[PDB]
């Protein structure tokens, strides 16, 4: 079906990439579902999640602590749906693997899975960002393991020039 998602470039059947603040997106499009670059926490405080949450007046980390409290730490490449608030109908928050903290790559390609849960995302490159992973290979394990449609927000130029350049 058509969706009001504007001057994507269209990499495969089903993955759509944007140079675009991933705020301002969600703002414009409400989409039904916004992913959040989430830590095992939930707490909001830098990068996407920051920004995300920030753009919320900081309602999304009040709901984030009362889930924490009720149901404990998220798993590494896992989720959970909270509400969108402001941005969306459902924010998907998606824990990808936090290089910096020596987490497995290969948890990448679980996390992405998530996405398959919904029939249309936007969303930023897992991972990557403060996450400390390869943004083109984020990229790649995005095209290789999401099937639903995604439309993909890549909040630097240079980095969203070199994507685009470098897609196999």
């Amino acid at each position: 079906m058509v969706n009001s998602f504007s001057g994507y470039l269209k990499l495969t059947d089903n993955v759509y990439i944007k140079n675009a603040d991933i705020v301002e997106e969600a703002k414009k499009v409400k989409p039904t579902v916004v992913v959040n670059a989430a830590n095992v926490y939930l707490k909001h405080g830098g990068g996407v999640a920051g920004a995300l949450n920030k753009a919320t007046n900081n309602a999304m980390q009040v709901e984030s602590d009362d889930y924490i409290a009720t149901n404990g730490p998220l798993k590494v490449g896992g989720s959970c749906v909270l509400s969108g608030h402001n941005l969306a109908k459902h924010c998907l928050h998606v824990v990808g693997p936090n290089v910096n903290k020596g987490e497995d790559i290969q948890l990448l390609k679980s996390a992405y899975e998530n996405f398959n849960q919904h029939e249309v995302l936007l969303a930023p490159l897992l991972s990557a960002g403060i996450f400390g992973a390869d943004p083109i290979h984020s990229l790649r394990v995005c095209v290789d393991t999401v099937r639903t449609n995604v439309y993909l927000a890549v909040f630097d130029k240079n980095l969203y020039d070199k994507l685009v350049s470098s897609f196999l």
